[PDB]
């Protein structure tokens, strides 16, 4: 089964989530602080890393940035109280594939994790069919390693940003926000179209060079497409 790295500060909840996730045949490694979580995530490829906003010895944002130096498309999901998540909402959107509020309902957590895994699988399969060369202007995508480069620099795209780029680069046509939702949030049927604009903004911030045309064009009345220089 897929492998989950789990850090939950509430002891009884951590134990509960560990046991319930193993009933889905997932392999669950429970850790209690970020330093240990980080050493484990650096040496093992986890399919999901499930964290609180604050890991105790560091913020989850800090963990994610440090992990991203070698594994930029890591799949991190944040579980926390509403007030804790909202205090850090913008930074959480930037590094996490999803977030979920306490008090958690296990059937909901299980369904969401399943959908996230299936959506990543879809992206992988679809991107394997991308026309070669997988380049655009100064960008190149390494589909095997889920990495992106602009010139000779690695661009630390998050998993959502990577999935969004692969979807845009793999399309010959302008894509609507509904079509982008259907590809990048596939199987996460509760996702709504305004999230697409958020991640287009994030993706532009990572790709774009000041004084060049953006890598992504907004097409009036339609949606988004890659943009030439």
């Amino acid at each position: 089964g897929k492998r989950i790295l789990l850090l939950e500060k509430e002891r009884n909840l951590a134990h509960f989530l560990s046991l319930e996730l193993q009933k889905e045949q997932y392999r669950v490694d429970l850790v209690e602080e970020g330093q240990k979580a980080l050493s484990m995530a650096l040496q093992t490829d986890y399919d999901l890393i499930l964290l609180n906003v604050n890991l105790g010895d560091m913020m989850a944002q800090d963990f994610a940035e440090k992990l991203s130096r070698t594994k930029p498309a890591s799949v991190i999901m944040i579980l926390d109280h509403w007030e804790d998540l909202q205090e850090e909402l913008e930074v959480v959107q930037r590094f996490a594939v999803s977030y979920i509020y306490k008090p958690v309902l296990i059937e909901n957590l299980v369904a969401r994790i399943s959908a996230i895994f299936r959506g990543r699988d879809f992206i992988d399969q679809h991107s394997s069919l991308m026309k070669v060369p997988r380049t655009y202007r100064n960008l190149r995508i390494d589909v095997e390693h889920h990495t992106v480069y602009r010139g000779e620099e690695m661009i630390a795209l998050t998993r959502r940003e990577y999935d969004l780029l692969a979807t845009l680069m793999g399309s010959k046509k302008v894509l609507t926000r509904e079509q982008l939702l259907e590809s990048v949030w596939k199987y996460e049927s509760a996702t709504e179209t305004n999230i697409v604009d958020v991640y287009i903004r994030y993706l532009r911030s990572k790709l774009d060079v000041k004084g060049q045309k953006s890598y992504i064009k907004t097409v009036r009345g339609v949606g988004y497409t890659m943009q030439e220089g």
